[PDB]
């Protein structure tokens, strides 16, 4: 994957609304800002139940956004990242629906998970009872194959059944995927909800070792036709690094809420310990198209014991500190869990969630652009975007708060402010100087200080973090402090939103 910033978007909510507006604005708003783009599912439909997740036909674009020739003229300029998703598809489906009505006489009856595929013996209740579950209650769902009952396999929404990635008739289908996408220059294939797309009797069903066959499996027949491969999973910090020496690339989940903590309570030590440790071969992001995940750096939720990267105490302090931050915003979007070690996600702008504090905000950004990984900016965060209220009490969906439609004008109205203008800047300094194409190196304090320093063949840069020195979120003095050397010599800014950086 290029070590460029990308951005992620929805094709409809960056501009008129099309695939070619969308471009429009990556090519003449934010050249040499954004080098590549995650364009969220723009399949039929993408205006769905979950925002273009619940496709019924992964295979064709949505006419309302543009054609898959659109994507192609995208990929001249942008290397393009996309989501195929593996592991279920509509009830809705042509597929599917034939099962329904010819049962085991469809030729895609094969294609599709029931109780009986993966428990031809029983189950017992531990074996049920140990399938790890993104959803309350058992992965099952009775629909009628011809007229008898059946219980197929649903992860998340009886909307959604999982397809047997073992079956030649699930190959098939997931590789007319994957041969769209690569027709159309796609680069890289984020694979939604791949963790659950290998069932077996016994197991969580969750990143067992069938999985990660399955996964190389996707992988070796992604590089065939072009493509290359990340997955997406939330877990346990320690799972994470075991899952990430496994696989090609992952998300670095603990890093958005370790620096949220950081900002608010001046602790380093958190964020070097995760320096540390954490998987390089990672995209970086701050927000995300869904919620500020907090389960990245609590405890591992089967077994509380397990202690996170701050204490269960500082996982609670940061829900709460979104919630104040926000003046009770997030509070109006997040579903309450009687307690906040249960919930998974906080349902903010991140920009909000730092209470719209600039100097906080460029700061948070300018660690992840120095983390080894690939990074991402999500078009609200793009723009410094608030949370949007109007739109969240119209739709009542929680991460709507998160999701704003912002017009070609209101892109323009919001390149014109300080905060926008230094992440712009700051993008294109992480893609031009060739210092973070080289070697990664840190030191640290103890708790007040961490210096992130990147060492290339023309070129050099040190990062030093100090979240102690503007606790507050109407603080106005800068936290992060840079120094580099390129053409010009060295330079210097201890204010990265008035005198933002810019390479020879």
């Amino acid at each position: 994957m290029k070590n460029k910033v990308q951005l992620i978007t929805y094709a409809d909510r960056l501009g008129d609304g099309t695939i070619k507006s969308m471009t429009d604005i990556l090519r003449t708003r934010f050249d040499g800002v954004y080098d590549g783009v995650h364009i969220l599912p723009f399949f039929t439909p993408f205006d769905g139940a979950d925002a273009g997740f619940d496709p019924i036909d992964h295979t064709k674009v949505d006419e309302r956004l543009g054609s898959w020739d659109d994507v192609a003229e995208l990929s001249k300029t942008h290397n393009i990242m996309v989501d195929a998703i593996v592991n279920h598809m509509s009830w809705e489906s042509k597929q599917f629906q034939d099962v329904l009505a010819k049962g085991e006489e469809s030729e895609y009856y094969p294609m599709f998970l029931t109780m009986s595929s993966v428990f031809p013996n029983g189950a017992t209740e531990e074996d049920l009872a140990g399938i790890y579950r993104p959803r309350p209650g058992l992965p099952f769902t009775h629909y009628k194959f011809a007229g008898k009952t059946r219980l197929v396999w649903v992860s998340f929404t009886p909307q959604q059944v999982d397809i047997d990635t073992d079956s030649d008739k699930g190959w098939e289908y997931l590789m007319s995927i994957f041969d769209q996408m690569a027709a159309s220059h796609v680069s890289y294939i984020r694979l939604d909800a791949v963790g659950y797309g290998a069932k077996e009797a016994g197991t969580s069903c969750f990143m067992t070792p069938k999985t990660f066959k399955l996964i190389s499996r996707l992988r070796e027949e992604g590089v065939k036709r072009g493509l290359e491969i990340l997955i997406e999973v939330h877990s346990y910090y320690k799972k994470q690094v075991e899952i990430a020496s496994k696989v090609d690339r992952v998300y670095d989940f603990a890093l958005p809420p370790l620096l949220l903590h950081a900002l608010s309570t001046g602790h380093v030590e958190p964020v070097a310990h995760w320096t540390d440790i954490r998987p390089n071969n990672a995209v970086t992001v701050l927000d995300t198209h869904d919620g500020i995940g907090v389960i990245d750096i609590g405890s591992d939720q089967l077994d509380r014991s397990l202690k996170g990267l701050v204490p269960d105490e500082d996982v609670d302090n940061l829900v709460n500190t979104i919630h104040a931050n926000t003046h009770g915003e997030s509070q109006a979007a997040t579903g309450a869990a009687a307690s906040n070690l249960d919930l998974y996600f906080v349902n903010s702008t991140y920009y909000s969630a730092l209470g719209c504090n600039d100097q906080h905000y460029i700061a948070a950004r300018a660690v992840q652009f120095f983390l080894p990984g690939v990074p991402q900016v999500y078009y609200v965060g793009a723009l410094a975007g608030k949370n949007d209220m109007e739109l969240l009490r119209k739709t009542n969906n929680g991460r709507d708060i998160n999701r704003h439609y912002y017009s070609t004008a209101e892109i323009d109205e919001n390149l014109k402010r300080p905060v926008v203008k230094a992440l712009n800047a700051l993008a294109k300094f992480r893609n031009e100087l060739d210092a973070f194409d080289g070697t990664f190196s840190y030191t640290t304090d103890d708790d007040t200080s961490i210096s992130f320093t990147w060492r290339g063949e023309t070129s050099q840069a040190t990062l030093t973090f100090e979240p102690k020195r503007g606790l507050g979120v109407d603080n106005t003095t800068p936290v992060a402090m840079l120094e580099w050397e390129d053409s010009a010599g060295d330079h210097r800014s201890d204010d990265l939103i008035a005198n933002p950086p810019v390479v020879a």
